[PDB]
């Protein structure tokens, strides 16, 4: 059955599997390690794109500000906001950047405007969220170390958060539609899942990696004629290499979208 094929690819992996599929309208589940702790890394994007929203939804920020930064504030993995030091970025555009291309620098500049780690920890408790924390920058929160529960979230959270930001009421109807949007404009990571579903299914997603044989998905899927569901996949101090954690990946979520929706 299913939970005999997730721990057999949990034990090919050497790792770590936690995953959630979520129905949006009914609240049914598939849970795997559902109540375990995993890293967040750069899914947490997502998460920080949606409290920016909601400070533009409650009068405190402004999509359209312009941020300037310099050369020196540049980490790892920052494609868009290199290019960028001379004349700036808007907030909508770092938000653009740290979704959709998994731009670090972009996500710290946004983190630094809400007030850091601490403020996005306390937007998520102010949303029902108990669990996910967010305590480093980028890139360390991508440490992913054994046993560390910072920057981690729990996938029955993660995705519980996701429904309440997305078909909840935590973000006004526009600011809910800009987050769709920019999750569904998503350049990385599309050999996760969107490899895997047919062309006529909406999907908005973002990825993550990390140290410790660390790689994760979030996504929202539209299939047609049906409620959508919260895809939430999670893979942590795995022993095999890059190419096959992507792989461990895209079957978990071959597997479990599969069972879920062949739920007869």
């Amino acid at each position: 059955q299913l939970s005999e094929q997730l721990a057999e690819l949990e034990k090919r992996s050497g790792g770590r599997v936690g995953v959630i599929v979520l129905d949006t309208a009914t609240g049914r589940r598939i849970a795997y390690r559902g109540d375990e702790r995993f890293p967040m890394m750069s899914t947490f994007k997502a998460l920080l794109a949606a409290a920016v929203l909601a400070r533009v939804d409650a009068g405190k920020e402004r999509l359209g500000r312009r941020i300037t930064y310099s050369k020196e504030d540049l980490v790892d993995y920052s494609p868009v906001t290199e290019k960028h030091v001379g004349d700036g970025m808007t907030v909508a555009e770092l938000c653009e950047a740290a979704i959709t291309l998994s731009d670090n620098t972009a996500a710290n500049l946004l983190l630094e405007a809400l007030g850091g780690p601490a403020a996005l920890t306390a937007f998520l408790r102010s949303i029902g969220d108990e669990v996910t924390r967010l305590d480093r920058w980028e890139p360390e929160l991508n440490e992913a170390a054994p046993g560390d529960e910072r920057d981690t979230t729990m996938p029955a959270a993660m995705a519980a958060t996701l429904r309440t930001l997305l078909l909840g009421d935590a973000l006004s109807p526009a600011s809910r539609q800009q987050l769709v949007d920019w999750l569904v404009a998503n350049k990385t990571g599309g050999k996760l899942l969107r490899a895997g579903l047919p062309a006529d299914w909406r999907i908005g997603d973002k990825s993550g990696a990390g140290e410790h044989g660390s790689r994760n998905i979030i996504a929202v899927i539209g299939p047609p004629g049906r409620a959508p569901i919260i895809v939430v996949i999670y893979l942590t101090e795995s022993q095999v290499d890059a190419d096959a954690r992507d792989a461990v990946i895209a079957e978990v979520g071959r597997l479990v979208v599969e069972a879920f929706h062949h739920h007869h």
